[PDB]
């Protein structure tokens, strides 16, 4: 089976604001998440070829990752800052979704959960 194109990350007819939350979640939220060390496997979209997993793209039909979570805050995609926490809550789930609990690849999705939540909780106020 063939991969699906990565979700979209750029929209010339969308409209675009900055607002500091949207900073935030890039500036702090996904730099943290990046650099951990179990960051790697989030860091781009499942290459179900690759992997040979041909039912990932069968059970899976919202996918998602940080490397188009931060092309998405780059690119000035969201309007929100909710989207993004949207998407991020997507990776997480979809790794849950597939995969089976104390999996490896969950334990690592679970670390970064933890590490995301907390930077969530301390989400500056819209100003
Ligand atoms: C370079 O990429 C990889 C390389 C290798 C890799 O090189 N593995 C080697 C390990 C040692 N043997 C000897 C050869 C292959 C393994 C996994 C990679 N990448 C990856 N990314 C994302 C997911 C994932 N994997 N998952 C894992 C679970 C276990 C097998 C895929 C399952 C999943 F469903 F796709 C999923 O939810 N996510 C989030």
């Amino acid at each position: 089976s063939m991969n699906p194109p990565p979700p979209e990350t750029s929209n010339p007819n969308k409209p675009k604001r900055q607002t500091n939350q949207l900073q935030y979640l890039l500036r702090v939220v996904l730099k943290t998440l990046w650099k951990h060390q179990f960051a790697w496997p989030f860091q781009q979209p499942v290459d179900a070829v690759k992997l040979n997993l041909p039912d990932y793209y069968k059970i899976i039909k919202t996918p998602m990752d940080m490397g188009t979570i931060k092309k998405r805050l780059e690119n000035n995609y969201y309007w929100n800052a909710q989207e993004c926490i949207q998407d991020f809550n997507t990776m997480f789930t979809n790794c849950y979704i597939y995969n089976k609990p104390g999996d490896d690849i969950v334990l690592m999705a679970e670390a970064l959960e933890k590490l995301f939540l907390q930077k969530i909780n301390e989400l500056p106020t819209e100003e």
